[PDB]
């Protein structure tokens, strides 16, 4: 057989082609941003780095093409890609085509269906229209049972999870037949998550593997020697509770670019808020900052802050507030002054903002501290002036970018404690689609030993009884997933 | 000390600027400060750099007005100022003026075919004239001396004068007469403006700085002599007055790591022909077609320009046109005062060819484009014809979708050139444009060699537009990058002053 190893075909080539897939929750998937993520992914990941260990190429590349459950092997053997870690069942009829990892996952191939109807288990599938994924261990085994109990389905089959889902949402089909793992991560991205439920005896249960080319011992041990480590290093059960056990996030981006006639910078990105109905609420924010002092700053070359926030309530707190947990890291550039200095231990921070949307007036409050060195903020924002007229994620980005964390080799871009105690000017334009403006002038610099915050608010244009003045938007930021999914004793066994 | 002794401690030069002296010292639709004094300006800030050797001095741009140039000058708010500040001898008292960079007259502007043809026409009307400014003093002088029982209406800025005037709350707008040439330029109609009325002064601009700084003044005055020897003022004259001005439009660029490709995001703003904007907001990834090794870019963005016109001998639908792009955003580092093979691919003129197969709406179209692309000067040059006969979209909205491996790279960004490093295999490119308050397109090509040409082959999809909407109502104008071209003579004043 073969004499070689894919090993060393990636080392001449400079890349190793990954491939993933699209829709396979919360394992091998898009997020919202179209980075390609998961709990499989993150085992690709570990891989990676394990053939740049091995091969000695610390520069290697990667490069990840989208696959699907129908075409993964003809792809994998007519060498498209080098290996996938997603969602692919390990079973005898697949070895003949294609090599597997040990095992990642475990799961049993069941149903969803909507809560309260008349879907209990497969039985109840009789004469009903029932959707599956092409190319799956679920088709072939829902067209089985189809035909073996002659039940008269009407099956319908999907390109992948994502559509089996939306048809089953959509009412074109009474039930969705798949791992029942993937059944709860399509359910995690629905409308109303909550109206689904996994049902049925199960018809089989599955061990899934990273996928490779046959005759490939040394790449097959590469990857069985990464996924006993993660075991035994105890990330692996650290990845299923990040997954499966907490809110699943996507950052957001600040994009920086210098701005040399003003001595500071301009930024741009996108919020996407959750609004009730499952839709979201694009926020296009336009950013300019200039130094209030005279002296010398930090000019950066272009690069990003990528950020996550996590908005919570006081229990004992009876005025409308939010609480407001944040981590900032700056990046977009490959691998002590003054201000810097200013930030490296626990700061106070102080934030006050006077608003007017519509006509609409209300005071906010805001304390706490931010850890630079952790580029984590901890605040407490209070509405003095009673209720809150808009909603309070959309104040967010509003309500102290010198406290994100920049690398060490970045340091010489981070115009905002540069310009510190000073402190510099922040003025946006916030656009929410379909909807009115936020415009924004603030002051950030020293006050003693605290960081204070002050802005002015203006909102125009703004529908009363559109997503922000109707407050139809979720209390959450960052798009958040939240799994309901148990450790099984089989996934339990898995990690020991 | 001295203003010299001030930038040197400091490491800083602060600079006052206008906001709406147009085409002089104004805010452009990015913000950013341009125009034909703030040539000067930058001139000055240059030669400050190269007299105090300090290459990466920096500079502070803060808005200044004509209310309050003169105390913030004073109080050392900023350090000199160039825009549109008349030179005068009650003036000279309080600061001090480089030598003239531009002379004018005063007059008005008015709406084409009505009733104001001289300064006489006035009485009993509604006028407006920017607060602060020689025209102020000279139309209440004129008032209370001709009894001309005016409502002189006094606005913050030249913009909200004239805008003022164009919404009908004023009969004419008094200023500076290029000043109102360059508050004309940016109307809803320019051609419904028109210039009138017998000078009431004749006026010299200077530079301002502080007073008893004869060093600073003479740096200053050195500057604005060379400019006028080296030919550069004539030519500033030509650039402002008697060409398109264009706004740049910025390619943010990011590194997709995952993917060993690229994102980018941008904005780009469509003239309406009612003098709206129409905002096209773009979200792009590109991915190589090859499995081999690319060059994955830090950060940075692209700085472009086009030409939109039309062949005279053309009669099918059909657009030409020119563009200039360069890679921007990583400086030059203070030390240093091919990255890939497929580089070398652009090292001469490259021919292209550009397929686009579109629906929106289900409106059904085809476009080809021919051309060549010069990576050295950062420019391109195409024809593109509709073979499948009208456009049913404007050609402003596909010149986006219409290669940026011609991207003009630095020496020292050249590693951060992922287009062309991806050749001649060819990169994936695919957009999502968001069109507000109405439809998207989205767009999926492939940029590869096809032997010596580069070609890009292209399918749109659009959905959800407008049927009277600006795109499929075809209400844009046939341009871009927001362009204004200036309707202004040199007059024998000026050609004195550029001897
Ligand atoms: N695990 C199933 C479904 C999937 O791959 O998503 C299979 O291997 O066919
Ligand atoms: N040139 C006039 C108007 C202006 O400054 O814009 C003045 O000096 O007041
Ligand atoms: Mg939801
Ligand atoms: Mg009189
Ligand atoms: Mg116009």
């Amino acid at each position: 057989g073969a004499a070689g190893s894919t090993l060393d075909k990636i080392a001449k080539n400079g890349v190793i082609v990954v491939g993933h897939r699209e829709s396979s929750v919360p394992f091998s998937y898009y997020d919202n941003q179209q980075k390609v993520v998961g709990f499989s992914q993150d085992y690709s990941n570990a891989i990676v780095e394990a053939v740049k260990k091995k091969l000695n190429k610390p520069d290697l590349q990667v490069k990840l093409i989208p696959i699907t459950a129908q075409n993964r092997i003809p792809l994998l053997q007519n060498g498209t890609f080098d290996f996938e870690c997603g969602s692919t069942d390990n079973n005898v009829e697949r070895q003949k085509q294609a090599a597997f990892s040990d095992t990642i996952f475990v799961v049993t191939t069941r149903l969803l269906t909507k809560k309260g109807g008349d879907i209990k288990d497969f039985a109840n599938l009789k004469d009903k229209a029932v959707v599956v994924t092409s190319g799956t261990t679920s088709e072939v085994l829902l067209n089985k049972l189809n035909e073996e109990q002659k039940m008269n389905m009407r099956i319908i089959s999907a390109k992948d999870h994502g559509d089996s889902f939306r048809t089953l949402e959509s009412g074109r089909a009474v039930a969705f037949m798949m791992d029942d793992v993937l059944l709860a991560g399509e359910r995690a991205r629905a409308k109303k998550p909550d109206n689904w439920e996994i049902v049925g005896k199960p018809q089989s249960q599955e061990a899934w593997g990273c996928m490779l080319r046959k005759d490939d011992p040394q790449f097959k041990k590469l990857m069985d020697d990464t996924i006993a480590q993660v075991r035994t290093s105890g990330e692996a059960e650290k990845w299923f509770d990040k997954w499966f056990k907490n809110p699943i996030l996507v950052s957001h981006n600040v994009y920086i670019t210098a701005d040399k006639q003003k001595n500071g910078i301009k930024a741009n990105f996108k919020i996407r808020h959750n609004v009730e109905d499952g839709s979201v609420q694009l926020a296009d924010h336009y950013q300019q900052n200039t130094p209030i002092g005279d002296g010398p700053v930090l000019l950066p070359d272009n690069h990003y802050l990528s950020t996550q926030s996590v908005l919570s309530k006081d229990p004992n707190e009876k005025r409308d507030h939010m609480v407001l947990l944040e981590f900032v890291t700056a990046a977009g550039i490959t691998l002590m002054s003054k201000g810097e200095e200013l930030f490296t231990g626990v700061v106070p921070i102080l934030v006050e903002l006077d608003g007017d949307v519509n006509g609409h007036k209300f005071s906010v409050r805001g304390e706490g501290e931010g850890d630079a060195t952790n580029g984590k903020l901890t605040l407490k924002f209070i509405c003095t002036t009673g209720k809150l007229p808009v909603p309070w994620p959309t104040l967010v980005t509003t309500l102290v970018q010198c406290f994100s964390r920049y690398p060490d080799h970045m340091k010489q871009h981070d115009f905002f404690k540069s310009a510190m105690p000073e402190g510099y000017v922040q003025e946006r334009t916030i656009s929410f689609k379909d909807d009115g403006t936020y415009k924004t002038r603030a002051e950030v610099k020293f006050e003693g030993d605290t960081l204070v915050n002050r802005i002015e608010l203006k909102g125009i244009d703004f529908k009363e009884d559109g997503n922000i003045l109707g407050h139809k938007l979720e209390y959450n930021f960052n798009n958040p997933l939240n799994m309901n999914f148990e450790l099984s004793d089989e996934m339990k066994a898995l990690f020991k």
